[PDB]
């Protein structure tokens, strides 16, 4: 890959109105003293007092092939659960004419890291020209905010040094 | 259950998850059904339900065992967690690369 455009697949304003995009920070993940998130994923969690369902899709206007990332979050305790997505039970499910995976969240204390014993898993996959991605969870989702469509060039690497530019 | 590395060097740690044939089997060996095994560490995280079937019979046995290892990272702890099914490890290994070793199969006398 040579040329890149990042563009809000899920505008983070919109998209969500009955789902909350701005609680979802964590210590894990620190900027400027503060508690931040990656800047191209939203760590979506109740709204007030509930979690409803999620049907999302987006459809490859740009012409060229899209690269989309997502995760899932994998919390410690089935308290935790609760707390940031209320419903139990949850699934996430994200499908295309490429890919097709739901992931059932499961629940255990793992070996706290960074301050967290929790776990996140990143996912990502590649949406051909007029295909359709769509995305539906009762939970655990964090859902996508900026993509990225691309070309590629052909003769490019990468390479692991020190080396000033 | 967990086990911290103070060993020093990488530790290798084996498993088993066991598939009992008829329901009955499920509980005449481990009481609770839908049970759940689950191992994790900063390498390794997985969690295991154990699923049940007449599998063919195999050196008189009609179930079946999944053999499972991992690496333990110097400073890192793993964790056991289940309600059933799991061969728990008694004998870890701790280990260091040597380089040049290989595996070689022969009948060749020593």
């Amino acid at each position: 890959v040579s040329s890149f455009e990042r563009f809000e697949i899920f505008p983070k304003t919109s998209s969500w109105p009955n789902h909350d995009s701005n609680k979802g920070v964590t210590a894990a993940c620190p900027h400027a003293g503060a508690k931040s998130f990656y800047k191209n994923l939203i760590w979506l969690v109740k709204k007030g007092n509930s979690y409803p369902k999620l049907s999302k899709s987006y459809i490859n206007d740009k012409g060229k092939e899209v690269l989309v990332l997502w995760g899932i979050h994998h919390p410690s305790t089935s308290a935790d659960q609760q707390s940031l997505y209320q419903n139990a039970d949850t699934y996430v499910f994200v499908g295309s004419s490429r890919y097709s995976k739901k992931f059932k969240p499961e629940i255990a204390i793992r070996p706290k890291v960074r301050d967290q014993e929790g776990r996140m898993n990143y996912y990502w996959t590649l949406v051909e020209p007029g295909d359709k991605i769509t995305f539906e969870a009762t939970g655990n989702l964090v859902v996508p905010r900026y993509a990225f469509a691309m070309e590629r060039n052909a003769g490019s690497g990468i390479i692991i040094s020190d080396t000033p530019v």
